[PDB]
């Protein structure tokens, strides 16, 4: 067993932060699944499909910073095209390792399995183009710098990679790397930095009252803390989006809700809204998180951060990393700006399920929806400290939640994981809920069973029958999908019977899925302003 | 409700020979879909997941010709995307219908759910271009021919296409056409048929033993009768590779098993690779269907037909249909080919499965059997007549075989459908087992539970990990994906158990699943000799 490009692979992997390898196995990659095996560093997490494996890194990058998925060539890397393009879209660093046939098979253009019988191997490493920001086909004469290439440019962009590894290649010595791979800070052009830091003090010291709004790039890049801090030093109105809730402690002073456009809170809209400053944080105002872009935010009334260049009112100032640019901000903030902000019983109904689940939210836990009810319900909830809230609103594929949250509860073994998805959603992924039970993983499931697509019924033909689902007998997946499950599961249909069986499952002792019965019509508030928005 | 493009699509879509419509909804496809559900020969059938969708739509274009595939803009298209990709791989006629945002949307570039959030709107079609035969962006201004160019290219390479309908085009006015959609049978050039004619002839003319290799292309462009009247008009020593089995009764003299290279029975290397002259008629030979590539047909013993080429010796002659260089070939067989053919208890086992199962098959089935221990056995299995046998060798997709059995049942629904799927490929696409339930099929589902991957194991690391599977309770499964399953289960470990279970559903008045133990270790004869062509 010398050292081989597959050990260097995986030991780049590790210095990335991740430390388990999602996907499923094909005769493709069965030899470089022996170094992931051996390694004392990488754990192989044998997915359910390549889709659900897709998700779970997703959602696994979401909490450790970085993922990695293994596919074989063709019929798993195609599989998967849906979960990276996500991650593309949110920007969620997921490393796509495909197992590919040998370089010597490749060139004689052989009928080989896994392949569109032309003889032809680079088809699907050119599909996976626009939604990567890297990758590389791993070659006897480029694997090492190649691997580090494409992972330092995920690591720069905190977006996808792909990296073919002809079997052949996996093999082919390499030497173990002196340093870990950290390619770290880049730095803005001092006078570049200096202009940004000049227009922005000039905008921010003319502000009567000045609001933050961060959102889901602050994640990305690891800034959550930089935000956190932020606000703690300087007082103002602070908001997220739906993409970025989680990045403040929404019971802190200035946090009035989150932040949807037209859809929000009156507090929230004259917290965001009413303020003659806004700075954007990594913010995209897309249309589920604007509620049909009715958000009311002006250029010359924003500060703009983004991660290569920053926008101060209708002037952009590029190649600037934002965590610069926030540093810039925060001590201008410190300087400039002075606001003190001034602060169950029945049939269940979303009304009443999200109040009930906002009393049993806790410090510490991970927290996933997914689009449909979940989400645009979720968004009402107050979060506390340290809560991971994980959602999809840009991409916006259902089932992503449940395969995510294995990822994620993969991830972070010791937190307490909340899934919450409908119906509708958890059908396309039902079975990594087998993954779950065969880790043993403890993740409270409650699925919002309306009988069919909710929020397609809200949209057009509620009494249509392609909104219409299977319709399935919840509580006794678990049983078959496992030989001996730690789960216990409940169907409620009262909000007394949730709280009190979402007190039984409080200390998350066993998987819990809790099939919560809910009306075919019942909409959360966010979803009937984006319904009433879609109207011409 | 004014006629449309929408209409006009279903009518085509009819006219090829689809009556059902499989897929997911979104918001970008509701309002199409209503034309879907008013249409009167079109018949919507929601899926589970989308790539269950296009793994049913493969399998129901395997029983009707042609089929159909609805998905959303970006996550239903890219999760569809293997089973697309399949379906072009083995030349299966699915037409994907993508529906997209309305045009003033993309043309604004604006920040929609299932985009990556560049405002880009042209990504995902560029990314099925490698995987579909024909493609169009459908407009105001070229919607009706561009949907016929589309389907029309279809139907003559018998391949999948794809249309992006945005919401808008849809519902632009068309006018019903007056002529149905068809594709008349091209003709060849006069001379270049008689050229191959007088090639062929010249070919048969000096050959003393003549065999015949028909394969899955013969079915895909619905030349099976001409293959099976050709062999009863002329008898001869005649076999199919595993793609095309089914295309013969296999009980008929002359016929002596499935050809696999150098893993044949005797006497089948014997009557193929022993002729003088082969006749091979759509046959690919990739790596699995030769075992390895290990067949032995020299260019000078072999005259091919491809859909649009055949070839006599080293020389090849284009531009011939198919079908007429058949004809051409069967007219002079009867010229110069002057011949007549040549002379269960204990625990389960592989080799007493396939020996049980021979027994049970009947006319008229429909069987399918995925990658694995499933198809690598059924192709020892000897078919009576008018059996449609799916397999997909080539692309080898696992969980195909249970969603296609799905889409096969839906296009057959009065005849028996047995579905042959291991228990690792059956975890990818579980969850169409609730649309079987929901929609009342009957197929009888044997599971061959060796509880992991065995080929895999067979092929690598027998006692890896990475080779394991959650162990799911398979008899469990229709009770926990619907309310109410008319359904029968056993575990069978007993060869008359298995016997006696297989009399009982028989009739397939329920729907049956057989969940089948068999050795993790237990290998079909076609596989070892697989795995024996392995690094040699
Ligand atoms: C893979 C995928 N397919 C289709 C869609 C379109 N879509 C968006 S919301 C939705 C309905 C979700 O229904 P459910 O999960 O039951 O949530 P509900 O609103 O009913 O609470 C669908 C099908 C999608 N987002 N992703
Ligand atoms: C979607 C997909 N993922 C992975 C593979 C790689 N692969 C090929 S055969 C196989 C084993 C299939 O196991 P099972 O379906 O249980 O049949 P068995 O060979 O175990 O009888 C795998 C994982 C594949 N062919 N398709
Ligand atoms: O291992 C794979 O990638 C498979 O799909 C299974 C397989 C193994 C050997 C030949 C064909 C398919
Ligand atoms: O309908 C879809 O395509 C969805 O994904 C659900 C949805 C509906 C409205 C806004 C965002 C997502
Ligand atoms: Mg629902
Ligand atoms: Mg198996």
């Amino acid at each position: 067993t010398p050292y081989c490009v597959a050990d260097y692979l995986l030991d780049r992997l590790t210095d990335c932060g991740a430390d388990h390898l999602f996907g499923v196995p094909g005769d493709y990659n069965l030899q470089f699944l022996d170094h992931v095996i051996d390694s004392p560093d990488i754990c192989w997490v044998g997915c359910a499909n390549e889709l659900n494996a897709s998700y779970a890194a997703d959602g696994y990058a979401r909490c450790k910073g970085f993922a990695a998925l293994l596919t074989t060539f063709g019929v798993g890397e195609l599989s998967a095209m849906n979960g990276i393009a996500g991650s593309y879209a949110e920007h969620v660093p997921v490393l796509h390792i495909v197992g590919a046939p040998g370089t010597a098979s490749q060139q004689r253009g052989e009928l080989l399995h896994h392949t569109l019988g032309d003889g032809e191997f680079r088809h699907f490493y050119h599909m996976s183009e626009p939604i990567t920001v890297a990758q590389a086909i791993l070659t006897e004469q480029n694997a090492c710098y190649e691997i580090d290439r494409v992972l330092t440019t995920m690591l720069r962009e905190r977006r996808p990679g792909y990296l073919m590894l002809p079997a052949d290649v996996a093999k082919k010595a390499a030497t173990p790397p002196v340093n870990a791979l950290t390619l770290r800070h880049a730095h803005a052009d001092s006078a570049c930095l200096k202009a940004f830091r000049d227009a922005a003090e000039n905008r921010l010291a003319m502000s009567k009252r000045t609001a933050l709004l961060a959102d889901f790039l602050v994640l990305r890049h690891g800034l959550k803390h930089a935000l956190q801090k932020w606000v703690k030093d300087v007082p103002m109105a602070h908001a997220t989006m739906l993409m970025g809730k989680g990045i403040f402690d929404e019971r802190h002073v200035g946090f009035y809700g989150t932040y949807s456009g037209s859809a929000s809170a009156g507090a929230v809209k004259e917290a965001i809204e009413g303020a003659d400053t806004v700075l954007c944080i990594g913010t995209r105002f897309t249309d589920t998180l604007t509620a049909g872009f009715t958000h009311q935010l002006t250029p010359s009334q924003t500060i703009e951060v983004q991660p290569h260049a920053s926008r101060v009112g209708d002037v952009w100032f590029t190649g600037i990393p934002m965590l610069q640019a926030i540093e810039t901000l925060v001590e201008l903030c410190k300087q400039h700006v002075h606001d003190t902000p001034v602060p169950p019983d029945g049939s269940l109904t979303q009304d009443n399920f999200w109040k009930t689940l906002q009393t049993f939210i806790r410090p510490g836990d991970i927290i996933l929806a997914d689009q449909g009810t979940s989400a645009f319900g979720a968004i009402d909830l107050r979060l506390p400290a340290d809560v991971n809230f994980i959602v999809q609103p840009l991409w916006g594929s259902i089932g992503y939640t449940l395969a995510a949250a294995f990822g994620a509860q993969t991830a972070c073994p010791n937190r307490r994981v909340i899934v919450l998805t409908g119906d509708g959603a958890a059908q396309l992924t039902i079975q990594e809920l087998g993954s779950m039970l065969r880790d043993k993983q403890h993740p409270i499931i409650l699925v919002l069973n309306n009988e069919g697509y909710t929020v397609l019924r809200a949209i057009h033909g509620p009494e249509q029958r392609y909104n219409d689902i299977a319709l399935w007998n919840w509580t006794q997946i678990p049983q078959a999908l496992s030989l001996d499950p730690q789960a216990q599961c409940w169907r409620v249909s009262e909000a007394e019977q949730l709280a009190d069986v979402l007190e039984k499952v409080a200390h998350h002792e066993r998987l819990s899925l809790i099939e919560v019965m809910l009306p075919k019509a019942d909409i959360p508030p966010l979803l009937g302003a984006i319904t009433k928005a879609l109207e011409a």
